[PDB]
């Protein structure tokens, strides 16, 4: 739909910037107050780092993705300079925020319920036929509450068969992407579910980086020799072979969001 009977399109005049809350080469994230009162998170675009349009894709696509565990689609100005409006998350992200002193006081009882919460959202997505491609905690959002949403849906996809090929020189993070897709570039759900194994690990180390003390080509060398990511100090073992699990060989015997959806609030109804 053209601007003018978008429903989501607002006059720029509606928005004031008052803090930075993350900047790159490709524009900067804001928190603002939409007609004074509501509180959001504005990205702008930077002229001439990304096409528009590039920019402008992954609105359209959040438009297809609404359900509360998704950092939710507010508006966007398509007028130079542009901005995707989106939901607010006060603390930031899960792998920031797990180091605060409110986040190093999380009990395991309380990581596993996040944990569940982002296997829901990502099983909302499962569900649509859609991939994320870039699930870290890096890219889970904390609201006030302690909530957790999926955010940053920049590479996601709608899968019309069952799997997206990247192209050519596509680079991907090397130790939460999931070999076939390092290998072939190809990435369906189950690449996803490798990269939540992943997430998992920084959730329980309060946000460490994977394989601590390997570089990419010895985590690749670990990989083919049938190792996984050694266990995680303080690690629950029943995550640990729940990690095993999103780390199958087959992508097809990895489990889907739903069953993992399902054992993590077991875990949290437990602990």
């Amino acid at each position: 739909k053209p601007w003018w009977e978008d429903a989501w399109e607002v006059p720029r005049e509606t928005l004031k910037l008052v803090e930075r809350l993350g900047a790159g080469q490709a524009g900067e994230v804001w928190m603002g107050y939409y007609n004074g009162h509501t509180k959001v998170a504005v990205k702008s675009l930077k002229q001439g780092s990304m096409s528009p349009d590039a920019f402008l894709a992954e609105a359209n696509l959040m438009k297809q993705l609404q359900h509360q565990r998704l950092v939710r689609l507010y508006a966007v100005v398509t007028q130079e300079p542009i901005y995707i409006i989106t939901e607010y998350m006060e603390n930031g992200s899960l792998v920031d925020f797990l180091k605060t002193p409110s986040g190093i006081k999380l009990t395991i009882n309380k990581l596993l319920d996040m944990a569940a919460q982002i296997a829901e959202g990502m099983a909302f997505i499962e569900e649509r036929n859609y991939i994320h491609r870039d699930l870290r905690a890096a890219n889970i959002l904390v609201s006030d509450t302690l909530s957790c949403k999926i955010a940053d849906f920049g590479l996601a996809r709608l899968i019309e068969d069952a799997e997206y090929t990247a192209r050519e020189g596509a680079k991907f993070p090397i130790k939460w992407t999931a070999p076939e897709a390092i290998n072939y570039g190809t990435f369906t759900i189950k690449s996803d579910v490798w990269s939540f194994g992943i997430l998992l690990t920084e959730i329980v180390t309060h946000g460490r980086i994977p394989y601590p003390g390997m570089t990419n080509p010895e985590v690749i060398q670990n990989l083919e020799r049938g190792y996984r990511m050694v266990r995680p100090d303080n690690c629950p073992e029943e995550l640990y072979q729940l990690m095993r699990l999103c780390w199958k060989e087959r992508p097809e015997d990895r489990p889907t969001f739903d069953y993992l959806r399902s054992v993590l609030e077991d875990f949290f109804t437990a602990t």
